[PDB]
């Protein structure tokens, strides 16, 4: 969980999901 929140794509997924 900590690794996920590290910055592997936390904001790179939500925005992408909306666009997608």
């Amino acid at each position: 969980l900590g690794l996920l929140s590290y910055g592997a794509g936390v904001a790179s997924l939500p925005l992408l999901n909306v666009i997608a």
